[PDB]
């Protein structure tokens, strides 16, 4: 089996506080619902926000959400807050090696 | 929270080309061999180097190795090369949510 490639878009974006942020990831092969979205700030552990493509982890604000199943996935922050400024990554865990998208770095306009 | 906590050390280190580099990761509970080591450069997909604690992926040079089981793990670069400058993370995949160490940023000296 060839490694699963995750194509994540955009690589960077700028938006204003309150804005709706939309990030997509496409898997090169069908990974069912086995996708995680992580938030990563500089020098900190990547923090799991969503697992099983659409399930929110404990204590993660509900403005973070995921959808999709198979190959085409979408992550949304429905209102961007200052504390959400970070790089976000998708990761598939259908099959080792677990592989990541290239990341989307957010900044405030 | 019953999340598994990974304690990775050091948080940064400087070393010279050719030097041995040693990074450790402790899990808060027994995760058997379910530990991955990733290499991450700015603005790139984190790249899986070692899985099942000690197994290398394709194209990973022989200077990289991992060892350990249960709760204590070690990642070693036997002879640092320039292309090895990056932040390295451990990740347990025994149980969701998958959790990461705090990262080790490796610089030149």
């Amino acid at each position: 089996s060839t490694d699963i490639q995750m194509t994540q878009s955009p690589s960077s974006l700028s938006a204003s506080v309150g804005d709706r942020v939309t990030i997509t990831c496409q898997a090169s092969q069908d990974i069912s619902n086995y996708l995680i979205w992580y938030q990563q700030k500089p020098g900190k552990a990547p923090k799991l926000l969503i697992y099983d493509a659409s399930n929110l982890e404990t204590g993660v604000p509900s403005r973070f959400s995921g959808s999709g199943s198979g190959t085409d996935f979408t992550f949304t922050i429905s209102s961007l807050q200052p504390e959400d400024i970070a790089t976000y990554h998708c990761q598939q865990y259908d099959n080792l090696p677990y592989t990541f998208g290239q990341g989307t770095k957010l900044e405030i306009k």
